[PDB]
Formats: structure tokens, sequence, C-alpha cells
């Protein structure tokens, strides 16, 4: 009921984050970090709980999220992992912040 409706809002946000109008800055978050492929041989020493939008999408499709808060927690974990790993002046941090602005402003419109 209310929870289904809230997760519908989450699915709409997720669709938007994956949409072409944000693709120029959303792309680092589309898939799990392949640390070896990117040469980030310290990534898994620093980041204990990787997260990315394709994993959020699979969990949404599979009904893993019991409420909107767990969905939001995973999206914020993905952004926090990016802020944890990188210097504050890094290009990817600016990209994360722009996509997080999109996320937080629409998440705040949650029906209640
Ligand atoms: C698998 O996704 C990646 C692709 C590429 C790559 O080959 N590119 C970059 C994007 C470009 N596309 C852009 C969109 N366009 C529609 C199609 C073409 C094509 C050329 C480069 C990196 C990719 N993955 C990626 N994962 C996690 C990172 C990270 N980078 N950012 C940039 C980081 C960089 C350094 C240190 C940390 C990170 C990081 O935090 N994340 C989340
Ligand atoms: C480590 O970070 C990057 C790496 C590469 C790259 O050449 N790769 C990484 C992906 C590729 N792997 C794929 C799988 N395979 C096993 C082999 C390894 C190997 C070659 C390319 C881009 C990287 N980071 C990056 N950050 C911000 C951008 C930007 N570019 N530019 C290029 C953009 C490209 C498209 C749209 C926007 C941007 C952009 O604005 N920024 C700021």
């Amino acid at each position: 009921g209310k929870l289904s409706e809230q997760l519908k809002h989450c699915n709409g946000i997720l669709k938007e984050l994956l949409s072409k109008k944000h693709a120029a800055y959303a792309w680092p978050f589309y898939k799990p970090v392949d640390a070896s492929a990117l040469g980030l041989h310290d990534y898994h020493d620093i980041i204990k709980h990787p997260m990315d939008l394709s994993t959020v999408k699979r969990k949404m499709e599979n009904r893993d999220y019991r409420d909107a808060q767990e969905f939001a927690a995973d999206v914020r974990l993905m952004f926090s992992n990016c802020y944890k790993y990188n210097p504050p002046d890094h290009d990817v941090v600016a990209m994360a912040r722009k996509l997080q602005d999109v996320f937080e402003f629409r998440y705040a419109k949650m029906p209640d």
C-alpha cells in the first residue's frame, strides 16, 4: 500500500538516474567497480561494501527492498563509497555530487 507506493517513487527515481539526460555524469555508477580493470588495486582495501545502480536495479526487480529507506541506504552507500575513496577535488566526486543532487531532491518529494 503506502510501502508499494513509496517503492514506486523509488523505481521512478532509479529510472531517472539511469536516463540519458544524466548519462554524462551518471555513467561511473552504472556497474560494479571492476577494481582490477580500472587499476584501483586499493579499492577493496578502502571500500568494504561496494554498490552501484545495476545492483540497486536487480534488488528492486527481485523485491529485495522492504521499504524506501533500504533503497535510499543503498543509493547513498554508492555515493559514500565514492566520497570515501577519492580526494574531494576529484572529477568523479563532482559527478557523484551532481547525480546525488538529482537523487536527494527527487527522493525528498516522497509521498506520505
Ligand atoms: C565500467 O565503467 C567505466 C567505463 C570507463 C570507460 O571506458 N569510459 C568512460 C565513460 C565513457 N562512456 C560514458 C557515457 N557514454 C554514454 C558512453 C561512453 C566511455 C569511456 C571508465 C571507467 C569506468 N568505470 C568506473 N566505475 C566506477 C568509478 C569510476 N569509473 N570512476 C570514474 C572512478 C575513477 C577513479 C577512481 C574512482 C572512481 C569511482 O569512484 N567510480 C565510482
Ligand atoms: C580510470 O578512469 C578512466 C579510465 C578510462 C579508460 O581508459 N579505461 C577504463 C575502462 C576499461 N576497462 C573495461 C573492462 N576491461 C576489462 C578493460 C578495462 C579500460 C580503459 C576512461 C575514462 C576514465 N575516467 C573518466 N572520469 C571522468 C570523465 C571521463 N573519464 N571522461 C572521459 C568522460 C567520458 C565520457 C563522458 C564524460 C566524461 C567526463 O566528463 N569525465 C569527467
